[PDB]
């Protein structure tokens, strides 16, 4: 599984594709906190077992070396206990959520994720590997103070709990359930958390915390109106319980405007189509329509909605 408008390569790397005019585009040390939130977050990766295994087989691959079995595990596990969505299917992983989350869901954005991580949060990020077995190749770490998506999700576990911490005294953390794929983040707790003061503390950790989806104001998460990886959580009308992965044709209809080359044009579709059925019949066939609307877009390869939709089914 590729994350074709998540993983969307820099605009330095591409060019108009053949549908670009047929859709539009308009705090320094480690403190109490914390350490509390490593203790809490460190025991519940121990529940996995992670193989503290160097790894049997571009310089920087050392670090697939030392980490590798680490990263093979969120992979293989991601969700709650991981607190990690780096390496699911969207097709399949959307139906669980849910069920994995606490009755209040809250989430909020970052402003600069990677540029405002203090040197404490990576300091905090080495603890957690001490504890459940990588503490010798720890240094491998100083390398960022393949696998950012894991380390970055991890510190976003670490500052959740200590945002927390520091917003409401003695909160019990087992009840946090979270999932996050960097910075991006989905949690929820059996108790309304106010997202709008865990913000206030991110402050004092030089962290600019934003409401999420560009909102002028923190208004309640919900189910019907919260976003996880760009995508929104729609029950099926014939099957309720199952949950379609629905991302916005308005980020469809961009990406479909560029490409890297035009050989990769069919590929590129591809993924577009594997994404944009998810929000309907009248909507994929209209989506198709306007592809079709162009030479090239006559020419390729587009599954017809029936076939995803039965499939995806079957998947379950
Ligand atoms: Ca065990
Ligand atoms: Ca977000």
């Amino acid at each position: 599984v590729g994350y074709p408008i998540i993983n969307a390569p820099s605009k330095t790397k591409l060019e108009p594709s053949a549908f670009h005019y047929v859709f539009e585009g308009v705090i320094t040390e480690v403190d109490e906190y914390m350490k509390e939130a490593v203790d809490h977050y460190a025991g519940q990766l121990m529940s996995l077992d992670i193989n503290t295994e160097q790894m049997c087989l571009n310089d920087s691959v050392a670090m697939r070396m030392a980490f590798g079995n680490l990263y093979a595990a969120f992979h293989k596990n991601p969700g709650v206990i991981t607190g990690s969505a780096v390496g699911c299917d969207p097709d399949l992983f959307w139906s669980k959520i849910p069920v994995l989350m606490e009755e209040k869901l809250f989430a909020f954005d970052y402003t600069g994720y990677d540029a405002s991580l203090s040197p404490a949060w990576f300091e905090a990020l080495k603890m957690v590997l001490e504890k459940i077995g990588f503490g010798d190749r720890v240094d491998y770490i100083d390398y960022l103070n393949s696998g950012t998506s894991i380390f970055n999700s991890m510190i976003n576990n670490l500052i959740i709990r200590t945002l927390l911490l520091k917003t409401y005294k003695g909160i019990d953390l087992d009840h946090l359930k979270m999932i996050a794929y960097g910075d991006d983040v989905i949690a929820s707790y059996p108790h309304e958390v106010d997202a709008s003061l865990l913000a206030q503390s991110g402050k004092d950790y030089g962290l600019t915390m934003t409401p999420a989806d560009k909102s002028a104001t923190f208004e309640t998460v919900t189910w019907e109106n919260v976003t996880f990886l760009k995508r929104f959580f729609r029950a099926d009308e014939k099957y309720p319980f199952l949950i379609h992965p629905v991302m916005p044709m308005k980020e469809i209809h961009e990406s479909i405007r560029w490409t890297k080359d035009p050989r990769n044009t069919q590929d590129h579709v591809r993924s577009l189509c594997l994404l944009a059925w998810h929000n309907g019949e009248e909507e994929y066939n209209k989506f198709l329509a306007k592809i079709r609307s162009v030479p090239i877009g006559r020419a390729l390869l587009l599954p017809e909605y029936s076939t995803l939709y039965r499939r995806w089914l079957d998947s379950f």
